[PDB]
């Protein structure tokens, strides 16, 4: 069957389950939402995170997020390989010698297409279409009932990694939903960031956001599990407007969520809805 993805034709045996996912974390999360159980999946630090055990119950490791294991993939003899646009042409070419390879877009605005691609490979278009339709409808609904006080408020998303505080571009991580879909205004710092950017309590204090979504995963702070607690006990943190108004939401979404996939967006929308309304 011919598959059209991002203006490029692919020929694949479908519907299929012999899907090998490498590098494309977006595909992993779409698998979660669509309940697809791939033959090959991405391993994080040599294993499959608790958050992905639900879809890797019939899967073998394809290698780390950025180190596709060609020998393993070759062994699988998958009908299709879902790669990533993060891989250079050379790497994609190599992966191609193991089977039909589709570089799944890492760009957040392509979340509906990435979702439909997986659904077309697994014969779940109807399931996929419903999820997308519901998100748009729920989005519209949420927006109509969020009062101006929240709509014109300053909201920020920060993630703590290795004990450091990081912010992201306006169209990256959860920001595409917070500012791009919900319509809140992105602070100047977020607008200026070109990628994951280091920040600080000083900067936070500067922006003094009305709402702060804080994402903290243990696995990403192994050698500094106290980072967040230490931050919450700091006098400057306690004077922040968000903190005083109890408008700080820690891990409102699984801390390992990518941020810009159908799964991440659907989860963040609900979380945002349960906090902004």
């Amino acid at each position: 069957k011919k598959i059209e993805y991002l203006d490029k034709t692919y020929e694949v045996t479908v519907p299929t389950d012999k899907i090998a996912i490498t590098g494309s974390v977006e595909s992993m999360e779409d698998a979660k939402l669509l309940d697809v159980h791939p033959q090959g999946a991405i391993s994080f630090s040599g294993k499959f995170p608790d958050m992905f055990k639900d879809i890797t119950d019939k899967a073998e490791p394809t290698g780390e997020k950025m180190e596709p294991n060609i020998e393993k993939i070759l062994e699988m003899k998958p009908d299709v390989i879902l790669a990533s646009t993060k891989f250079p042409e050379k790497t994609l070419q190599k992966i191609s010698t193991a089977g039909t390879t589709i570089p799944v877009s890492h760009i957040s605005s392509n979340w509906k297409e990435n979702m439909m691609l997986l659904a077309q490979l697994t014969g779940k278009e109807k399931k996929a279409k419903k999820i997308i339709a519901d998100y748009e409808q729920d989005l519209k609904e949420i927006k109509t009932k969020i009062n101006d006080k929240a709509k014109d408020s300053k909201a920020l998303v920060i993630r703590i990694r290795q004990g450091n505080i990081y912010i992201y571009p306006e169209q990256v991580y959860f920001n595409s939903t917070l500012y791009g879909d919900l319509g809140l205004k992105a602070p100047n710092e977020v607008k200026a960031a070109k990628a994951q950017e280091l920040s600080s309590l000083e900067k936070l204090s500067e922006m003094n956001p009305d709402h702060i979504f804080v994402q903290f995963s243990d696995d990403e702070n192994a050698d500094k599990p106290d980072a967040l607690k230490d931050l919450e006990k700091n006098p400057i943190w306690k004077s922040l407007k968000a903190v005083k108004e109890d408008h700080v939401y820690v891990n409102s979404v699984d801390p390992l969520a990518q941020g810009g996939t159908a799964w991440s967006k659907v989860r963040f929308l609900k979380a945002a809805a349960e906090k902004l309304t």
